[PDB]
């Protein structure tokens, strides 16, 4: 199963990175493959859902009016926009909290463009800044709806991480032991399982939304599902930002499905049933999740839109809006095109 | 074969980089190998002592005279400090050329430091702060000792890009179907050839160097790659900049090798004899070449470290200059370490 995505210099091959992708129904049956599907796989911040799922559970997290906006920043890894921190001091103002209680640190913004503005204004990032902040501040709110004591809501022993464990672990269908956990940057227990699993998540937001407007009888579980799903594809620009590829995927799909970035090169869909899905061989919905070996994001985003496209999911049309991703520019610095990325994969089912 | 390194969060494997690394003798045979050796690897900048040798041999070039620190940075993939401007703008001045002479372009200085301060300056880079000016000024140069005329001096057809595709296919002992040709950043034509002959390269400086210390006959060439060698070794700064690998590197080992950047994460060292050469099972000089498979930097630099402590090259001393290429740092947001980096890969050796 050597399946690539190759960069060339005229021909000559520059880097060539490892893909792992899995594509499963929405029971999580493996459908389609490349690489390794069930490598074991820090999921990072595309568990964010799950977190945002383990938030919106925690009983007494409804009285504090969250809206579809702030739900999205929850299941964010945002640019750090001046909505984006707006938005976060103004959810921490519904849980009558304060930055000095978020246990994130500022970074450098994902976005290069709002990077240059913080530099040319010599701006510090603070703990409101960091791309999970929506993540945090979800997580002192079911902290102080149960009573828990706002010291620690980040670690390990505390219930909201419990309920963080325990809601990834019956998401993806896994005993306890079979989840692995470090810590992320922003502070956060954080989870490893199977890459395929990671699709199972995403495939069960969609199916939730699937049956959220066909009017079927939900648990509170696919209703919250469902609330998440419709989140992130009414707000995509809250879960990351202008010019990021999560928003302008989602964008372009108007409501189709939810995409999300994971750090180091993971990537996961969840796919609402369709005329695509079911020419794939599934009569409900479905997920996507994708892993490069080596960790580049660029070459990540390329393999995600030529995935699509090998999957006949949206249409030329949609998926031409991704065309900067799909095909990276490969241009000197003196205007002349000087090679490409290609993608020596082959899809197995 | 499956030579890996491998970062982890909390000994959950997150990305994995594949190695390959070729360690040779001054004639080019091979004494250790992580990978593919010859692995067909475009050399990027890790070439750029080539065309130094292939700018050093144009006849009349010795006639503007460059100094050390120019061939440092002729060699160089600087961080565009002013300091490398300055010398820059120097060496065209040597050549009675201007800046509008150049057909390299500007881009983000290599240093993350420079970078920044070019924003807050709202500064855009010229052709003058390319990282490889040094290199253009160079094949300027040649192309006027030889009355070729300036213009075009970078394109396939002229005979200064003529002499450097002779020089770096004589130098890794190749005819010349055996080296592929792109086009690079700096717009130059820029090689392929198999990875231990880019150690080839490096190694044969290195032996310059010896025999020229020891003072016995060289080649017009031999005496070329000596003073190419030197010139790196004496003005690091000039190859790279403050904070950058290649500087540290050849400032800790002062004199005993060179180092060298290609982009997309090549590698090239060249290592005197030494104590650590002959325990190495060899002779004379070593060359050093490494390519990480997906073209990560960071991945380059702790392997490379990692390489050099493995086979001896150096003191515990000397190396713990490297101490933060060699262990990235895995620090987050909170100041709460999260994970590190590993070697999982055996040196292997015939
Ligand atoms: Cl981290």
């Amino acid at each position: 199963s050597e399946d690539f995505v190759v960069t060339d210099r005229g021909g000559i091959v520059e880097n060539s990175h490892r893909v792992h992708a899995a594509v499963v129904d929405a029971k999580g049956r493996l459908l389609y493959a490349l690489g390794n599907p069930t490598r074991m796989t820090l999921a990072r911040s595309a568990a964010k859902p799950a977190q945002a799922l383990a938030i919106l559970e925690t009983e007494g997290v409804a009285g504090y009016g969250f809206d579809d906006a702030d739900i999205a920043l929850m299941c964010a890894s945002h640019s750090s926009e001046d909505r984006h921190i707006a938005r976060t001091r103004a959810m921490l103002s519904k849980i009558k909290a304060e930055e000095a209680d978020l246990r994130c640190g500022g970074h450098p913004s994902l976005s290069e463009m709002v990077n240059r503005s913080w530099i040319k204004q010599d701006f510090i990032p603070t703990a409101v800044c960091s791309n999970c902040s929506g993540a945090h501040v979800g997580m002192l709110a079911g902290a102080r709806a149960i009573g828990a004591g706002t010291d620690g809501y980040h670690l390990p022993d505390h219930p909201m991480q419990g309920r963080v464990k325990r809601t990834v672990a019956e998401l993806c269908d896994l005993d306890a032991g079979d989840v692995e956990w470090g810590t992320d940057g922003c502070n956060l227990p954080t989870p490893a399982f199977p890459l395929d699993r990671l699709g199972r998540i995403y495939a069960k937001l969609a199916s939730a939304a699937d049956g959220s407007d066909a009017g079927e009888g939900q648990s509170t579980r696919c209703a919250a599902l469902a609330h998440i799903f419709r989140a992130m594809a009414r707000h995509p620009e809250m879960v990351a930002g202008e010019g990021r590829y999560c928003t302008m995927l989602m964008r372009a799909f108007d409501g189709a499905l939810v995409g999300k970035l994971g750090a180091d090169a993971s990537y996961a869909i969840g796919v609402r049933a369709s005329d695509a899905t079911r020419q794939l061989g599934t009569d409900g919905a479905l997920g996507i999740s994708v892993k490069i070996e080596d960790g580049n994001l660029e070459m990540l985003y390329a393999v995600v839109t030529e995935l699509l496209e090998r999957l006949g999911i949206g249409s030329p049309d949609v998926r031409s809006q991704l065309a900067s991703f799909h095909h990276p520019q490969r241009v000197n610095t003196m205007g002349v095109t000087t090679g490409g990325v290609s993608f020596p994969f082959k899809l197995r089912g």
